[PDB]
């Protein structure tokens, strides 16, 4: 094996307290831009996200902020709020590990071009040779060609890459589809379905996966 990719969101950090940070703050402007409770702000907001699922415009929050004009931009809360933005304990020890030991290492997300400054704030950017966005190729998982640009950026054949990511349609499907080995991250307890290569509840079972000679 050459190279190592990864899923960003459940997968090496969670925006999750971040979330629980602004969503009462679009309620509050989405229900006094429009004249309604804030009960029935979250209800139109949520849905119109779930109504979205699987789209191209779910996996960015910018795509939901201006469909309701609200004045809130997901970069200025990112960079406001960094510490709400939690990277998993077990995500450096095992990057450290990759780098060091000639593993390339790539970002493949659906997630727009502020993923890359999730990166950066999260001191998580400089590990990665490659990151690659929605925004850098116009397309999302599982679509073939974020993964294959990916991996063309890094030099490597598909068969010499591992895909790490917590979904199962975006992640281990899309990057089987490709030829990679895909990796299945599992934190919850959930369901696989009998579809990836390997499942891992965190990221330190990776060493057992792929030993540790030098590549
Ligand atoms: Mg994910």
């Amino acid at each position: 094996m050459k190279a190592v990719l990864f899923d960003i969101d459940g997968t090496i950090l969670t925006e999750e307290p971040l979330i629980m940070l602004f969503l009462p703050q679009v309620y509050d402007k989405l229900s006094r831009k429009l004249g309604i409770s804030k009960d029935e702000a979250r209800e139109r907001f949520l849905s119109e996200i779930l109504g979205r699922r699987d789209s191209y415009d779910w996996h960015d929050w910018n795509f939901f902020f201006k469909l309701f004009d609200l004045d809130l931009k997901y970069e200025e809360l990112l960079e406001r709020y960094p510490h709400k933005l939690q990277v998993y304990p077990d995500t450096i020890p095992t990057l450290e590990w990759l780098r060091d030991t000639g593993y390339k290492l790539g970002i493949v997300t659906s997630g727009p071009k502020y993923q890359r400054l999730k990166l950066k704030l999260t001191g998580l950017l400089d590990y990665f040779d490659v990151v690659i966005t929605r925004d850098d190729v116009n397309a999302i998982k599982p679509e073939p060609k974020i993964f294959l640009y990916t991996i063309e950026r890094l030099g490597v054949e598909p068969g010499e890459a591992v895909m790490v990511g917590d979904s199962l349609s975006q992640d281990v499907y899309g990057a089987k589809s490709v030829g990679m080995t895909a990796v299945w991250i599992n934190r919850n307890g959930d369901r696989g379905y009998n579809m990836a290569d390997y499942e891992i509840r965190t990221l330190y079972e990776l060493r057992k996966i792929l030993g540790g000679e030098r590549v």
